[PDB]
C-alpha cells in the first residue's frame, strides 16, 4: 500500500583531470526510473522504466536544467568540503547526496528524507521535523550554521509535503501496471549433501518484485533463527529480486523441516518442504 520516492546522487572530484562527475539515479520504490550523468554522451539523462516516457518535452527539460544546477552546485560543495578537511588539492573525493518521500496507501506523506556523505560517512541530515539539521561532525557545523542562515530547511519542507508527493502520486498512477502490482516469488527446494550424515536444505524464490522478502526455516514448527543461513537480496536484471535461506540437517531427518516464504504478492505465506 505505501510507497517512496527516493533520488541518489554521487559526484566525485578528479582534480587535473576534469570537473567532478555528478550522477544522479531515481527510484518509486525498488524501480529505477532516471538517471542523469555528466560525462555521459548523448544523451546525459535516460528513462529507465516506460511509465516515465510517457512524459513530454516539458518535462524533460525541467528534470535535465535541475540536474545540470545540481552538478555545479555540487562542484562548489566538493571545493568547499576539502577546505572543511584541510585536504590537499590532489586526492578524489566523493559527495553523495539521498532524499525523498515516503507516503501511505492514501498517498499522504508520511515522512521526508534528505541526508549527505563526504568521502563514505555521514555529514549532514534533515532531520524528521523537516526543520532542523544534523551534523555529523565538527565540519559539518560549518554547513549547518550556512544551511539555517539560508533557510535550507523551509526549501526542503517545501518541496518534501508538496511535489515530491504530488510527483510520486502521478509516477504510481501512469505506472500503475508495475507498481502496484506485486510479483511473488518462483520457489523450489534443493538438497546437498556436505557428508554422508549431514545435508545442506536450500530454500530459493526467485522472481519477486518488490526486493523486500521473509524466507525462515523451521524444524518441527519451531524457527532456526540462530541457523538459517541467507545470502543478500540479489537482483536478476530484469527488475525482479532473488535470495535463497539454508539450514543443515542430520541426513534422514529433512521431513522435520519447513521452509516458510512471505511476500506481498502472496495473499497466504508458503509452505515448502523437500
Ligand atoms: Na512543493
Ligand atoms: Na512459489
Amino acid at each position: 500500500g505505501s510507497h517512496s520516492m527516493r533520488y541518489f546522487y554521487t559526484a566525485m572530484s578528479r582534480p587535473g583531470r576534469g570537473e567532478p562527475r555528478f550522477i544522479a539515479v531515481g527510484y518509486v520504490d525498488d524501480t529505477q526510473f532516471v538517471r542523469f550523468d555528466s560525462d555521459a554522451a548523448s544523451p546525459r539523462m535516460a528513462p529507465r522504466a516506460p511509465w516515465i516516457e510517457q512524459e513530454g518535452p516539458e518535462y524533460w527539460d525541467r528534470e535535465t536544467q535541475k540536474y545540470k544546477r545540481q552538478a555545479q552546485t555540487d562542484r562548489v560543495s566538493l571545493r568547499n568540503l576539502r577546505g572543511y578537511y584541510n585536504q590537499s588539492e590532489a586526492g578524489s573525493h566523493t559527495l553523495q547526496r539521498m532524499y525523498g518521500c515516503d507516503v501511505g496507501p492514501d498517498g499522504r506523506l508520511l515522512r521526508g528524507h534528505d541526508q549527505s556523505a563526504y568521502d563514505g560517512k555521514d555529514y549532514i541530515a534533515l532531520n524528521e521535523d523537516l526543520s532542523s539539521w544534523t551534523a555529523a561532525d565538527t565540519a559539518a557545523q560549518i554547513t549547518q550554521r550556512k544551511w539555517e542562515a539560508a533557510r535550507e530547511a523551509e526549501q526542503w519542507r517545501a518541496y518534501l509535503e508538496g511535489l515530491c508527493v504530488e510527483w510520486l502520486r502521478r509516477y504510481l498512477e501512469n505506472g500503475k501496471e508495475t507498481l502496484q502490482r506485486a510479483d511473488p516469488p518462483k520457489t523450489h527446494v534443493t538438497h546437498h549433501p556436505i557428508s554422508d550424515h549431514e545435508a545442506t536444505l536450500r530454500c530459493w524464490a526467485l522472481g519477486f518484485y518488490p526486493a523486500e522478502i521473509t524466507l525462515t526455516w523451521q524444524r518441527d514448527g519451531e524457527d532456526q533463527t540462530q541457523d538459517t543461513e541467507l545470502v543478500e537480496t540479489r537482483p536478476a536484471g530484469d527488475r525482479t529480486f532473488q535470495k535463497w535461506a539454508a539450514v543443515v540437517v542430520p541426513s534422514g531427518e529433512e521431513q522435520r523441516y519447513t521452509c516458510h516464504v512471505q511476500h506481498e504478492g502472496l495473499p497466504k505465506p508458503l509452505t515448502l518442504r523437500w
